[PDB]
């Protein structure tokens, strides 16, 4: 991977990361105990990941931008915003997680649930999206791309949160209400909730970074990218459920959690009003069985079948927005995020 | 009151704010369900107090700048930076209510705590945060001092999640420890976590607005706003006890919440080991008998007359600061405040 050859240098760069958001403030020994704490949050929730978001500022900034004008600052500055990126992250979800009532994250205890933190997490979290902020200032603040940024970063929290109150209004816990579960309202969710973030952010971030900062350019990357961001998410949906879990590791629960997945979305438009009843009756509920049954009936619908034909459908209209709308970006910073997805 | 005069159009120019907040996106019918979600959220959390931060920020204004550059669209502005300041407010107490587990605000349910919301507050906290940078998007991406704001507002911010943090580790819930109780740690908690938002955010932001950005001017009014900012919260803690409840509304909970209040820090550092004791056993619990003891055990060490001895040497040594630091601002700006405050 054109990733795990940058790896290495970017999870090392959080060391300095860190020192950079707990040394600047040692004129003032009064807040030194809220530091220590904010350190073991940066600790905690933004390692631990695959880091592919932050890691695609750092590859993107390297095909954008004149070899020349890579000197050491330059990517120092990178890897900072990469960091920014999983930060970004590591506050939604830490929050995320605290409002899903989860238990664990990546097979590890969520924060919010460690003895002695409880709803302190809110504030954490919080912390977490305040460190954006501070590394843009004291990384980019002579730049002529600190103010694009920051409004980049800016606007991707808000699109998320505005996607999270979308998604929380569309499946409340202790609600089926499967009229909710529409395409339109699915499309919408992942859009704002997790594609904007997740892929236009880490490569506009480059973009500005390399001085491509005009509308038009950055629109054109946005229409690749989202689309990218929604297959991203209907994969990830589809695997929950069919997914060889030594593959992943996780284990869905989307249908327990009353999810609006893609797969009960392709269902309710493909039954029956028989269907409907058995999905009606055994959807977002705890038992093996009932969730046995639900599985049942999307293996029984060639859900399946579907998923293939939507990813083979889906490849093709990707690379076709490649063609369209890439130039005069070098198409590969768009295929080789394709590659990592397909 | 200079407050009471331009308060009515202050509260008028919300329902402008909210069009604009939900307006702004009627290209985007998918997102309709969300963006309604955040109305509601925006009229029961940014309405019903009293406005004092907001409206300082449109006093400050009309005192800072030359009357001929105070046009229609100058002053509104200053009333929406006036309602960013309320927003970053009402961000901060529905996630403080949250973490706190409180009940009431001004009376009326916390946000959280009504049918249907839950921890789901959370993301609407979040979501009022992200108004700010909206609005001023909206209304100040023209003008000269548009990073300045921005840049303020996420200090102001960050300021106070740290001195959130430090407040969450000097009290926790459940841990009577009087030895973090110290003089030190409480003036550090008020400056970072009330005094920098409250006193120094509102006029800094009329300052920029007006022109006024000299990092010694700004220097300047911090030292005699987080001063203020000072003095106001400890005013805060001696009425919550003392404030004739009739005067306030409010009925004081201090006491029982293990709080870092300025009472129990003077009444530490005044008292034979017998008196440890007794506080030692009776602070931070819920029965009356054992509060009305502890309330005893204050009046009996006359901190009412050291809280008058406080307030007067208080409002001498702010004076002083006016006349050492005010200039080349006029003193009225922080003459009003004084006056709002003692
Ligand atoms: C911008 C960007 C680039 C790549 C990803 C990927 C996530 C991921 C993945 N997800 C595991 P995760 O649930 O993201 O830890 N698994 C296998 N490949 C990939 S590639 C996500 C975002
Ligand atoms: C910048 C500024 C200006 C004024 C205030 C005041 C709050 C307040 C007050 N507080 C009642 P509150 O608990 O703030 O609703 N009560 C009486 N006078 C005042 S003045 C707080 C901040």
């Amino acid at each position: 991977d054109v990733y795990a050859q940058e790896k290495q240098d970017f999870v090392q760069h959080f060391s300095q990361i860190v020192r950079v958001l707990t040394e600047d403030e040692m004129g003032h020994p009064e807040i030194g105990d809220a530091i220590a704490r904010l350190k073991e949050v940066l600790e905690y929730n933004a390692i631990g990941g695959k880091y592919n978001r932050g890691l695609t500022v750092v590859v993107a900034f390297r095909e954008l931008v004149e070899p020349r004008k890579q000197d050491a600052d330059s990517l120092q500055r990178a890897w900072t915003v990469g960091w920014c990126v999983e930060l970004l992250q590591a506050f939604f979800l830490v929050a995320d997680d605290i409002m899903d009532s989860s238990l664990t994250r990546r097979g590890q205890i969520c924060w919010y649930q460690k003895p002695g933190v409880g709803l302190d997490a809110i504030n954490d979290a919080n912390l977490l999206e305040a460190c954006i902020y501070r590394l843009l200032k004291l990384y980019c603040r002579e730049q002529p791309y600190y103010l694009n940024l920051i409004e980049l970063f800016l606007q991707s929290s808000y699109q998320t949160e505005i996607g999270q109150t979308l998604d929380l209004l569309t499946a409340p816990q202790g609600n089926v209400d499967l009229v909710r579960f529409t395409e339109k309202r699915y499309k919408s969710i992942v859009k704002y909730k997790t594609a904007f973030y997740s892929f236009y952010l880490p490569i506009a971030a480059a973009m500005y970074m390399a001085g491509i900062d005009g509308e038009k350019e950055h629109a054109n990357a946005k229409k690749i990218l989202l689309e990218m961001g929604e297959f991203f998410q209907i994969q990830d949906d589809y695997l929950d459920l069919f997914g060889d879990p030594s593959v992943t590791g996780k284990i869905g629960t989307d249908i327990q959690d009353n999810k609006c997945s893609w797969l009960v979305v392709q269902c309710l438009q493909r039954a029956t009003p028989e269907q409907y009843q058995i999905l009606k009756e055994n959807y977002g509920q705890k038992e093996a069985e009932k969730v046995a049954r639900v599985k049942a009936l999307y293996e029984e619908l060639d859900l399946p079948a579907v998923f293939l034909q939507y990813e083979e459908d889906s490849y093709s209209h990707i690379m076709a927005l490649i063609e369209q709308y890439a130039a005069p970006l070098p198409p590969a910073v768009f295929l080789g995020l394709a590659r990592k997805i397909y």
